[PDB]
DNA sequence: TTCAACTGCTTTCGCATCCCAACTACTTTTCCTCACACTTGTACTCCA
């Protein structure tokens, strides 16, 4: 499992739904960093990270 | 019959070598992501 893999679950629950978001939009998304893909262990568990 | 060291005493209450640390390095802990060499047919004609 990975980062890649979260993104991956999210698209094929979108490919399901017959929805007009593609993979282009999943590799936008990212990058200009409105969901929380890259950094994302550092403010949201606030107690798995330390262990 | 004398010189020279050994001698206890001035008050009266109360005041008053071993460890630690610094910063910057290098390293390990592992988990995740793919390639590189091998092989049978099929294809394009090859010489019979």
């Amino acid at each position: 499992l990975h980062m890649t893999s979260t993104i991956s679950i999210l698209y094929l629950a979108s490919t399901h739904l017959s929805l007009p978001v593609y993979t282009c939009d999943y590799i936008k998304w990212i990058c200009t960093a409105k969901m929380p893909y890259f950094q994302a262990s550092e403010i949201l568990p606030k107690s798995w990270r330390i262990q």
